[PDB]
C-alpha cells in the first residue's frame, strides 16, 4: 500500500541519505555514499529525482578533469534510472572561509568569492535541468550584537541576490531562486529567519519575480511557528517555488527527522494545503536518517518519508470529500470566510446600519464556531477512525 | 540621574499602568484607574504622552453623551499636563463577538462590525492628534487546522486594511497604520506572527506606503527571534512607524515586563540601533506592572521603563564613541560590511581572478573575526566596567 | 466505535467543561455551568467521575448553610448518575490574596491561610470519596530575582506539605497527595517546574510515601520536555499517583487543548506507556474547550478527549501485539536494554576482557539500531496504514 | 580592573579553549591545541585549573606508552604553572560505538564497555587530584518512542552509577560524582533532562551521598527554565557538587557562549546566589569560543568568562550590602519568607482564628509586594547606575 512512483515527484538531496552522521558531539557513523549509488537506491524506492549542493557532487577543490568525471558519472546514473535534478544549491556554509557568512560576510573578498562559487554552480544546475536554485544562508548572522550591522548586511544580501538575477537574465536561463529561511543554527541568529522575513526581503529585490521561498518544515518549527500557516502565506504571495519536507519536535536544534515524524498533525495539515492549493513543485525531503542507523536504515527512513506523504494525502483528501465534513465546514462558516467582507464598497459599509448601530453583538457572540466537532472529524480521518 | 523629560518622547498605553491584574488564573489585584489620573501621574514621571484602545477611553456600549464626557475629561487632563496622544488603536479582542477574529472572523457580519468599530476610532484618534493607528490582530488565527483557511483569511485581512486606507485617504487624514505582530496568545497561532510576515503582507496592500509595523520586544521574543535584528529589517524596509518596548523571558506567555527587564542585552542592542538609526517615533511602553504590585509599584515600574531606556542610551552612545571600540569595529571588518560587494559590476566580478581562481581561501579563513573582544568591550560598556 | 463507558475511568475537572472562556485578553464567552448539570452531561458521555477545586464547588466566601446546600446538590447528582469523585484540590491561585503564592507567599499570614483553606477541603474531599488530593502551586514563584529566595521558599513548601501529611495521618485518612508541576504561567517562573523537580522535592518530605506527582501533558511540553519520558521516570519512582491529560503545541502559554490534540505522537506514546505499565489511576482530563465554542462544542470536545484515548489505546495495543513489531523490537535490542548490565558483579566486569581489551568497538559501532523501521511500524499502526 | 587570580577558583575544560570549531554544518576553523599550551595560556590569564574528558588528554586508541607520555607532559605543565585538576569526566559520546548511549545503550556489550572506559579514567582523575567526576549522558535517550523504554533505561543507568559507587568505595577514593543534565542535543530527548530529574534519580541510587549534580547554565535554559532557581533547589538538596558556567540565548541548540553572554540578568542572579550560599566548588567554564575566532579570540573569550564573573560578584555584593536594598527586602517581606510558617505546630494552626475565620483576606490582598522597586534597585546595581 502507499507505494510511491516517480509521478509523485518525490525528491531527495544527496546530502540527506548521504549524511554520514557527524554531529558536533559525534563522529561519522556511516561511510560516505557515492552519488551514483544514492541515485540508484532512491530510484528503486520510487523517487523522482535528486538535488545537490555543489560540494556534494564535486569535492571542494577538484580539478577540471575531476569535476568532469564526477558530473559524467552522475549523469550516467540519472540516465540509467530516469531520475531528474529539479533543484540545486551552493554550499556556502561548510568551509571555514564562510565562518562569518557568504553573501554577508564582513570580509568583502569572501562575499565576492561566495558569489563566484554560486554562479559556477548555477551554470551546472542549468546543465542538469534544474528549475530552481535554492539559497540557504546558514552562516549569515551573528552570535553577538556588534559583529553584524543587520541593515548593512541586508544591503549586501540584496546586492548579492540582484547580481545573481542579473546573471541568470544575462544568460537567458529560466531558473528561479528560492530563499530558505532558518531562525538560528549554526549562527546564534540567522538573517531572514522565517518565511515572512524572506518574503519581505524579496519584495525589495530589483527583479522580485525571479525569487521565491524554499520553506522547510523544521525551520519554521524552530521558531515555534505554524508551518502550514507560513506555507499558506507563501502561496498567497505566489512565492512557494520549492519546499523542504521533514520532521521536527519544536524548539530545539534542527533535527531533520523523516517527514511525518515530529509534528504529525502539522504534517497532515501541510499535505492538505499543498494538495488543495495544487502545488505543482517537487515534494523534496531535506532530512537525515538518524546516526543510529546503518545503510538499511537510511533507505527505510527515506521510504518512510514518501509513505507518510502518501498516507496523509489519502486522509486529507478523504476529509475534504466527506459530506459530513463539508457540512461541518459550513456550520463553522468557512464558506463565509471565503466571501468578501465588503464588495458593496466602503461607502455602502459606512451607510449599513446592520454593521454597527443595529448589529446585535450579543447574538453574534453567542454563536458557537463548532470548531471542535470539525477538528475531531479531522482527527478521525487522520487516524482512520471514522 | 537618568531623569526623563517630555522631550525624550516616552509614551504609555492607558491599558499598561491601568492594567488591573486579571489574568486567566487570577482576579484583579488593583482597582480600575481613571484615565485622567494616569495622564496626571505619567506626566509627573516625565512621560511625553499616552495611547489608547477605543474601549480604554470610552467604555464599550457608551451613549453619545457618555462618550463626549469621557473624551472631554481626557482632553482636559491632556491640556492640564501638556501630554500628547501620538497613537491610538482599536480593541478587536476583548468582547466575545471577536472570539474568532475581527477582520478575519469567519462570520462576515463580525468582520464588517470590526471595520466600523475601527473607523469610528480612527476619527477620534485624529481628533486627539494621533499620527499612528496601530492594529494588533490578537484574535486572528486558530487553535485547529480546519477552522481557518489562511489564504482566505489573508484575503479578508487585505480587504480590511485596504478599506481603512481608502477611508483615511477619503478624509484627507495624515495618519498612518502600524500592524503589530504576535506569534500566538490568545489564539493558538496568530496570523502575521512576526515582523517579517507583517512586512511581507504590507507589500501586497493597495497603498503600501500607508502601512508599517509596530513591533513589540516581547512578541518577537515569543518566537525566539532577535528583536534588534527584526527592528533592523523594519528600518531597512522604511517601515518602523512605531514600537512597543517591554521585557520578556523567551518563549513563553506574553509577559509584558517593564522595559529593561527580560533580555537585558537585547534591550541594550535595541537602544543602540534605535539611536544610531535616528528613529524619530515615540518610545512607547506596552507593559504591565506585575499584579503583585500596588499603585505605588505601578508608578515605580513605569518610571523604571524610562530609566532603563536612558541608562542604555548612555551606555550605547559611550560604546560607539569609544576610540577603542571604533578600532575593534575596524578589526572585525564592520567597515567592510558597509561597502558594496561589487560596485565594479557583474562582468567585472566575473572577470576578477582575485574573486575565484586566485582567491586564497585558506588565508581568508585563517583571519579571526575578533568578535569576542568587540563583544566584551560592549559588555564592559553596558556594565560600566571600563 | 470507541465509545467510552464508566469502566474506562475517565474523569474531568468541574473547571474544564465549566470554563467560561475568560482569558487575559478576553471576556467570558459562555455562561457559568451548574456542577449538577456538568455531572449529568459528563455521565451521559460515558465519564466515570469528576474532580473539583474547593472554589469550583462552593463559591468563595459561602456561609455554612450555602456550603451545605452546594454539597447536597452535588451529592444528589453523583447519586443520580453513579459518578465518582476520585480527586480534589484547592484553589490557591485565583483570589488576589494569593498573588505571591499560597504555601510560599512572602507574607506568613497568607501561608497560614493557604494551609487552613487546603485542610478544610481535604476534609470535604475525603467526605466525597477522593483518593488523591492534588496541589498545583501556580502562584509559587517570581517575576524577578530578588522577590523570592528559592531556598527559603522550598523550606516553606516543605513545611506546608509536611503539615498536610501530619494532618491526614492525625485523622486516619487514606488520601494521598499529588504535586502538579508547571514551569511558568501565571508566575514568570514557578517553583517545582517539572516532574523531576517535584519528584526530587518529595524525597525530602518527612513522610515521602504520602506524596507523588500529578503530571500534566501540556505542562511538561511548556518546557519542551518529552512527556512520556517524564511519566516513565515517575512510574520508575513509584510516584504516578494521578495524571492530567490534554494537548499542547510546544513552548508557549498553557493551551489545555483536548487530549489527542497538540502533539499526537506523544499522545500515542503516552497511552502505550500507561497501558503497558498497568497504570490503574483515573484517566483525568484537565482541558478547556476553546472559547470559540458554545455548550454543544464543550460536550463535543469532552467526548473527543475520551475518544482519542480509546483510539490510541487500540493502536498501541495492536503495535505491541504485532509479531512484526516484536521482531523489530528484538532487532533494535529492546530485549537487551531490559537485561542487567553486570549481574556478574563489579569484579567480574573488571576481569572481563570482552568488556575492554578485547571489545571490538568498530564491529559494535557498525551495527545499525534499526530504529527507523521500528518507528515506521509505529507510525503505520497509529495511522491504521498496516 | 576585575583581574582574576588562582584564588578565584576559575577552571576550564581542555575541550573549551581547545574546541576546533567543527559543527554539524561546518569544518574546523582552528588547529588542535596541545593541552600543555592551554594549561600555560590559562594560567597566564589567572585560571586556577583545568578539567578533561579522558579522550581530550589521551587520544582514543593510545598505547600504554603513548598514554604515559601524554600524562607526563600534562603533569609537567601543571607543575610548571601551579594549575590544578579539580574535575574529570569520560567521553561517552563522540565515538560511533556510543551512538545509542553509553550506560543506557540498548546493546549490553556497549554498556559494559562504557563502564570500563569510565573506571579507567576515574583512576587517572584520582592520580591527578580530582575531587569530582562528572557524567554527562549526552547519548542517553532517543529520537523515537519505541527505541528506548525509559523505565528499563533508568534501571540500566542506576546499575551503572551504583557500580561506579561500588568501585570508588572499593578503592578507598574520596572522589564524588556529579551528573550533568541536558534536555536534548545530540539525542532528540536526553534522559535526566533537567536538574530536577537528576536530583530525583540520585535519591534512588544505593549510596546517594556519593552523587550530586553538575548543572550547566545553558542546559537548563534549553528547556526555558530559570537556572538560578534550579541551582537553589540543588543547594537546598545539598547536591551542588560542581557547576558549568556559560551563556545561552533561550531555547535553541547548545550555544556554550562565554559566561555573562546570553542571559545577563540570570548570570547576575546566579552569581548572587553562589556567593550568598557560600558555594565552595570550582567556578568552571564549559564554553566554546565561537568558531569565528582565531586563537587570540579564544583567549579573549576565556578571559571574558572570568571578568564577567568578577564584575557580577562585585555588583551582587553591593546590592545585598546596600541599606536601601536591605530596606526594600524588608518592605517586600523577604524576611518573612525566611521564617517558619507554623513553628507553633499543626494543632495551634488549626486553632488559630487569625489563620482563617478572622483572617482579613482583602486587607492582605491589598498589600503590594513592592517587587518592582526592589528589582529596579537590582538593575541599578547591575548597571552601575545608583
Ligand atoms: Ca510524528
Ligand atoms: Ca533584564
Ligand atoms: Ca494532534
Ligand atoms: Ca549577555
Ligand atoms: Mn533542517
Ligand atoms: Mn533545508
Ligand atoms: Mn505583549
Ligand atoms: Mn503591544
Ligand atoms: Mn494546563
Ligand atoms: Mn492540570
Ligand atoms: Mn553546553
Ligand atoms: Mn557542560
Amino acid at each position: 500500500n502507499y507505494q510511491p512512483t516517480p509521478e509523485d515527484r518525490f525528491t531527495f538531496g544527496l546530502w540527506t541519505v548521504g549524511w554520514q552522521g557527524r554531529d558536533p558531539f559525534g563522529d561519522a557513523t556511516r561511510r560516505a555514499l557515492d552519488p551514483v549509488e544514492s541515485v540508484q537506491r532512491l530510484a528503486e524506492l520510487g523517487a523522482h529525482g535528486v538535488t545537490f549542493h555543489d560540494d556534494d557532487l564535486i569535492p571542494f577543490g577538484s580539478s577540471d578533469s575531476e569535476r568532469e568525471e564526477h558530473v559524467k558519472r552522475f549523469r550516467q546514473a540519472l540516465d540509467d534510472t530516469g531520475m531528474k535534478v529539479p533543484m540545486a544549491t551552493t554550499n556556502l556554509f561548510t568551509h571555514p572561509v564562510f565562518k562569518d557568512g557568504g553573501f554577508t560576510a564582513n570580509d568583502r573578498d569572501v562575499r565576492r568569492y561566495a558569489l563566484r562559487k554560486t554562479i559556477r554552480n548555477i551554470d551546472l544546475a542549468v546543465e542538469l535541468g534544474a528549475e530552481t536554485y535554492v539559497a540557504w544562508g546558514g552562516r549569515e548572522g551573528a552570535e553577538s550584537g556588534g559583529a553584524k550591522d543587520v541593515r548593512d548586511a541586508l544591503d549586501r544580501m540584496k546586492e548579492a541576490f540582484d547580481l545573481l538575477g542579473e546573471y541568470v537574465t544575462s544568460q537567458g536561463y529560466d531558473i528561479r531562486f528560492a530563499i530558505e529561511p532558518k531562525p538560528n543554527e549554526p549562527r546564534g541568529d540567522i538573517l531572514l529567519p522565517t518565511v515572512g522575513h524572506a518574503l519581505a526581503f524579496i519584495e525589495r529585490l530589483e527583479r522580485p519575480e525571479l525569487y521565491g521561498v524554499n520553506p522547510e518544515v523544521g525551520h519554521e518549527q524552530m521558531a515555534g511557528l505554524n508551518f502550514p500557516h507560513g506555507i499558506a502565506q507563501a502561496l498567497w504571495a505566489g512565492k512557494l517555488f520549492h519546499i523542504d519536507l521533514n520532521g521536527q519536535n519544536g524548539i530545539k536544534y534542527d533535527q531533520d527527522l523523516r517527514f511525518g515524524a515530529g509534528d504529525l498533525r502539522a504534517a497532515f495539515w501541510l499535505v492538505d494545503l499543498l494538495e488543495s492549493a495544487g502545488y505543482s513543485g517537487p515534494r523534496h525531503f531535506d532530512f537525515k536518517p538518524p546516526r543510529t542507523e546503518d545503510f538499511d536504515g537510511v533507505w527505510a527512513s527515506a521510504a518512510g518519508c514518501m509513505r507518510n506523504y502518501l498516507i496523509l494525502k489519502e486522509r486529507a483528501a478523504a476529509f475534504r470529500a466527506d459530506p459530513e465534513v463539508q457540512e461541518a465546514l459550513r456550520a463553522s462558516r468557512l464558506d463565509e470566510l471565503a466571501r468578501p467582507t465588503a464588495a458593496d464598497g466602503l461607502q455602502a459599509l459606512l451607510d449599513d446600519r446592520s454593521a454597527f448601530e443595529e448589529f446585535d453583538v450579543d447574538a453574534a457572540a453567542a454563536r458557537g464556531m463548532a470548531f471542535e466537532r470539525l477538528d475531531q472529524l479531522a482527527m478521525d480521518h487522520l487516524l482512520g477512525a471514522r
